[PDB]
């Protein structure tokens, strides 16, 4: 299990808000060490911030992969002319960022995938039996924005986990979509996130299949209008049959209204949600599941054979988790005055040590022992091994956000003891040197 | 420990070799239903393609953090006037994709990240007291190769984990050198790889200090000259002193002539080697170090204060392995007539089981609990379910190459046993249901 050393890191903390910094999460991140602008929406992930996106990462792939979903990798890079296919190219705007090679072919950094992922399946999958198929990859999309904002929240260069799905009829998908809704729930969830499924904006289609995960905010940019009971509802623990039928799940949380300023109805609001359960606030969306049916197989003729015989144009959908933008969420979600509060799951370190007394022999040797007692049984941790005051080691372990710190000094050595903290909350319980290993 | 069945699976099988594929590697890779060409040079990664690539990343990750090194992550789009401040810029040449943004300004896809790294430690590096700094990302990069050929060895769109180091002066900058240096050896090897540390020059990235890692082989675009000795040399274990004297291993690894054909002299060559072990021969290029001193710090004023009280610029050197070309060059030194041949450190899957008559319920629930078992004992496991015959299992779990199989069937499971054969070289074993699971954990 991970373990640093701060003065073997690199965490460059800045003592001062930056002004170029609106939102708290950006400012937040900067201050932190977890993040360097390289250009407008352009970012470098400083040590710090890449251990916090690798974990969320991780989470969203075991997610995936729960529920059935088949990872690979598309490349940054995509041909104009398979979007021609599509009739996107010209279609989808100024924010596709459009690149000649050496021999003046037209390339285009992805935004999306689409397109790609149906060539991909097209050429390898002929007969109904293959279905259903969730093909997906996390990668780095491009989309030239036009005012670059909110640090990670609205950046041009950014983590996309996107899920593609293929089935037969607009049936299976609908099932597919269903895994995709659960699996979010859950994903979310991990990350210590109420994030709320809402319908929002569907294409020329009509129907229903189309929800914003949304985290509710007054800092958020998009609007919302829910029956608050969908703030309490439970979310499928990890044992969920996901070759069963989750109708039941879906129901669950489609029943009870939730929407978006783009498909909200004040006279079906005001028809199913009482006077108050009622609540109009904005949110953060982190999360996007949309059934696009036949729109992609038939300009691409991605045809399999049917249970009859028959060659039919797939059907399928997509679903995206901002990965690069939850961070920007989750401290959204997750700060107080002192700074950043991570949730377990999607923390950098579990654990920070914090030396009160740092060079003295007694004290420095009781770190090291923890430091590689809790490095042994896979523990996260960070000991802050810096020669400062604790003043100054408690202000950097409370901004950077880690879970637990552990406070030592000559003071609690004494009667050997060490103090725990868990930053979440503010609890504290001086303890015995020999315990605090037993978490 | 990873799981999975082939019915649960995406894995296209090419039947016939592509015609466009002119070396084993690529060939292989396509059959194996790895990677599909997206346009010339640039490549989509398929379940099996990733999964091997995320563990050579993963090796990779391990041995550079055991060297000291921190990872962090730079953009892919890098700032033109950012290549402007080092020269750079119109020093690419060709192979640098560039772009225009929306409000028309010059960004490039960064084929390497020596000016971005350093714009990134001038920030907020001051003190002689921070370094050695070794900072390093495993991030997409892009050269517009002008002819991209040999599959994933000589694309345009590639992965490479760079390092950057940073120290007061030359003498820290060479042990941060030996550090990588060393870090490498054991990155190949830890891959099942012989590749050779050479000498070499340094190109557009700088410096008069280098070698290049390069696995011997045929079918490989590098000209090499080495003593034939330099070949079994000993490679540094997990336990190697990071913080301690180097100079002895670099030493023993450098006392020898190698030298690639960009600085291989004759003269020398010769008058250094005995003529039975000189061998010109061909090589892949899967890792390069460098130490270019101050060649960034000077144009970008990324300055420290030494313990003098002064500030002079840093030195540094930059560390890359050419992570999505390993795959290519693992497969070239590890196949025969029947496939891919995996290192067991990178293979997709440890063990796949085949059964061989799929339907059957005495041989499917055998499977099933050697499936379910074999996860739980942690261990990446396939199970290949498929509606296809024993034949046809053989040939794609040969293809693929993974290090086992497992040969579950009526015939051996009437006597409650199945055969395990280890790819490596085609060994076979009868042995009971039971004491399998426990020879392979
Ligand atoms: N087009 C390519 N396709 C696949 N792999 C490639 C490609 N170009 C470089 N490589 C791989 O990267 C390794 C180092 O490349 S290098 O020698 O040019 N070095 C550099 O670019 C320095 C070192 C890292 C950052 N700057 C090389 O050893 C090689 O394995």
């Amino acid at each position: 299990g991970s373990h640093m050393r701060l003065s073997r890191f690199f965490l460059p903390i800045l003592k001062e808000n930056p002004k170029e910094a609106e939102i708290v999460s950006h400012r937040l991140m900067l201050r932190a060490g977890m993040l360097r602008q390289e250009a407008a929406g352009i970012y470098a992930w400083l040590p710090l911030g890449h251990r916090v996106l690798k974990k969320i990462e991780q989470i969203v792939r075991e997610e995936q992969n729960r529920a059935g979903a088949i990872e690979l990798l598309m490349p940054t890079l995509q041909l104009a002319d398979l979007w021609r296919e599509s009739g996107r190219y010209d279609a989808y705007g100024p924010e596709m960022l459009r690149i000649a090679d050496r021999h003046k072919r037209e390339l285009l950094y992805g935004p999306t995938n689409e397109e790609m992922i149906t060539e991909i399946f097209r050429a390898y999958i002929k007969s109904y039996k293959s279905l259903p198929l969730n093909l997906y990859h996390i990668q780095w999309k491009f989309r030239d924005e036009q005012r670059p904002r909110f640090g990670v929240m609205r950046g041009r260069e950014f983590l996309m986990k996107d899920a593609y799905s293929f089935d037969v009829d607009e049936a299976g998908a609908r099932k597919s979509y269903n895994k995709m809704f659960v699996a979010y729930l859950r994903t979310f969830a991990r990350m210590g996130l109420k994030a709320i499924p809402m319908r929002a904006e569907t294409g020329p289609i009509g129907g229903d299949l189309s929800h914003e995960f949304i985290v509710l905010a007054e800092t958020g940019e998009s609007g919302v209008y829910i029956d608050r009971d969908v703030l309490n509802l439970p979310v499928p623990d990890e044992n969920v049959d996901y070759d069963g039928d989750l109708t039941p799940i879906i129901k669950q949380w489609t029943s009870v209204y939730a929407a978006t300023e783009d498909v909200h109805e004040p006279a079906r609001y005001e028809s199913e949600v009482p006077e108050a359960n009622r609540l109009n606030t904005r949110g953060i969306e982190v999360g996007q599941i949309f059934y696009f049916g036949t729109k992609y197989s038939d300009s691409m003729k991605a045809n399999v054979t049917g249970p009859d015989g028959t060659d039919a144009p797939i059907h399928g959908g997509s679903y995206g988790v901002g990965v690069s933008r939850l961070l920007g969420a989750i401290i959204e979600a997750c700060h107080d005055d002192n700074g950043i509060i991570w949730p377990e799951a999607v923390a950098p370190f579990r654990v920070t040590i914090l030396n009160l007394k740092q060079g003295d022999a007694a004290t420095d040797a009781a770190c090291d022992q923890l430091y590689r007692e809790l490095s042994a049984k896979g523990v996260d941790v960070l000991y802050d091994d810096t020669d400062q005051r604790a003043g100054a080691k408690f202000a950097t372990a409370d901004l950077i956000g880690i879970p637990w710190q552990i406070h030592v000094g000559p003071r609690g050595l004494a009667e050997g003891k060490v103090e725990l903290k868990r930053r979440s909350d503010g609890a504290r319980e001086n303890l015995a040197l020999a315990d605090v290993v037993a978490r």
